[PDB]
């Protein structure tokens, strides 16, 4: 390619640049609070061969305020420090990345102290000053999502985190619950990566994988999709979820996009040889 | 979008910046030079919706040389300037644009003599210094493929369009016959886009439609597919080759495609307006 975006590398973790398009799993809510269940969710996306699972963190009433229907939908799902340790712990058994997503100050000193190294910022919490300098402030790895934000939001937003030389990646997002086709807007993740220097990627609400997979084609170097075991169990966000078998699609229908997409130089392939021994020995003139 | 292509403009039709993508159904040799036959191509392609139907116009000796062979298998495929006139006058009828790639000056001449607004350049041809000046110093829109062509040969050609201020539209494209989807590299049309600022799109040598359409999604702004009535006919490059009803999917596809696309601008939808105000009620801390 000519852009090659600054590639981020932890260790195993090796993101952007010309890695392979980083994949997380956005269990969020789905699992109800049920243990057992986020368990089973992270054995399966393993088995999906997702390198990331991703679970949220936060305080119901702080989230949602005077929502008190909101509050009692999301109060059950809540986990706090025990729950995300045997989580991580069962993670890194099934050699899956564990990260999530903190909606407080509070949830974020937790994650740090766990050993999370990857945060994730929600999109509502893009003008979130105070949470966005703390995920700064912490040194980790940042995944910013940019839904509901103008292009000035997103300014701000992404001098938070170069003024703390972040590990940073911005993730195109649409806010629509479930998001239509013609709201996907995935040529703004070419806008992103002609304007910013680190990775971009595409964080999916839509009903299936097919504008996911068409984000990767568009350029997204990290897919987030939301994800449950079942459907059928009608948890939390499960209309705009992928199902484990449509989770393992994803991700091999990514690295096949991936691999049409090609290295970006301007070059023959070895496939033209033939071709160029004509124009060569006929058409020059 | 942030980077918009310079548009280029014939009649009522529009190439690059934000307008729909032009879609060609290169006829090329598979009509094995049944006039009828290249008259149903046109009818079928139109009824298709495809912006522009390509014929190719050569002399079969000056093309392949002393390969007998080659000759001898295109050479009943020829059709001179008093079918072309039929092709173009069909063409009209059925308001589909008519235009040819010439492989030499005579051809070229014949086209421009005729009415064509448009010249193909095959890849074979883009290092045809004599050619491409003959395009470039004729003044009609000019459309050339990269197949074969290395980033100094790329810039070799370009620079001759330059001079004269060709309208000028350059196709990524892998001389591979059929080409494997690995061999695609799709993210060449955004390293042209990012290096130039004039349309650029993708010529298909697949199996499908696929790959034109995962081109579309990664900023081809032209797509040409090449087109048979019948692939059972074996006629030239029936393996490559779309049938109608497939040449209709890819125009209807695109434009779904396109739409998921959009406009590029970082700039939230009108669907993320619930969210917006959640944020500004409650996230904003
Ligand atoms: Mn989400
Ligand atoms: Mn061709």
């Amino acid at each position: 390619h000519h852009h090659m975006s600054q590639e981020i590398t932890l260790g195993n973790i090796k993101i952007g640049g010309n890695n392979p398009v980083f994949i997380i799993a956005e269990a969020g809510l789905n699992h109800g609070g049920d243990l057992n269940l986020a368990l089973r969710m992270i054995d399966e996306a393993a088995d999906a061969k997702a390198n990331a699972i991703k679970f949220q963190a936060y305080n119901s009433e702080e989230r949602f305020g005077e929502n008190k229907e909101a509050v009692n939908l999301v109060k059950p799902a809540e986990f706090g420090k025990k729950e995300f340790l045997l989580l991580k712990e069962r993670s890194q058994k099934k050699n899956i990345l564990f990260f999530a997503t903190p909606f407080d100050v509070p949830n974020l000193n937790m994650l740090k102290e766990i050993g999370v190294e990857i945060l994730k910022i929600a999109s509502c919490d893009i003008c979130n000053i105070t949470l966005l300098e703390a995920a700064a402030d912490s040194g980790l790895i940042v995944i910013l999502s940019r839904g509901t934000a103008s292009a000035s939001e997103i300014e701000t937003a992404v001098s938070i985190f170069k003024k703390k030389k972040s590990p940073f990646i911005l993730l195109h997002c649409v806010s629509s619950y479930p998001m239509n086709e013609i709201d996907a807007n995935l040529s703004a993740i070419q806008t992103l990566k002609s304007k910013y220097e680190f990775p971009i990627g595409y964080s999916d609400h839509s009903k299936g994988i097919e504008i996911p997979l068409l984000a990767v084609a568009s350029g997204a170097e990290i897919i987030e999709k939301h994800y449950t075991v079942d459907r059928t169990l009608q948890g939390i966000d499960w209309e705009i979820s992928a199902e484990p078998k449509e989770l393992a699609k994803l991700v091999t229908e990514t690295e096949r996009i991936r691999k049409i997409l090609g290295h970006g130089k301007l070059e023959p392939q070895a496939s033209e040889q033939e071709e160029i021994e004509y124009r060569n020995s006929l058409r020059r003139k």
